[PDB]
């Protein structure tokens, strides 16, 4: 029901398709979110806006950041990795 289950999934799905796999469209981010939406990755209804990153971060809370690193944060590391390294968004 949370904001963590949306963005999870995300990244985690994200981070799979680029991790191993396809880079090249982690650049020109919408070809990102097209192939990750490809998945069965699935929001409101619809597929993914990119506009609705206010939508993301704003509903967030503390305990809610604590609890996202703190559960996976195999996959905080992993995408942190590749922030650093590859590229910032």
């Amino acid at each position: 029901n949370k904001n963590i289950d949306t963005v999870r999934e995300i990244i985690t799905v994200a981070s799979i398709l680029i991790k191993f796999s396809r880079e090249d469209i982690v650049e020109n981010r919408a070809n990102f979110i097209a192939f990750l939406n490809e998945i069965g990755v699935t929001h409101e209804g619809r597929k993914l806006n990119q506009n609705s990153f206010r939508k993301i971060v704003s509903e967030l809370t503390q305990e809610d950041k604590k609890t996202l690193i703190d559960e996976f944060n195999e996959g905080f590391e992993g995408v942190y990795r590749y922030l650093e390294m590859y590229t910032n968004k």
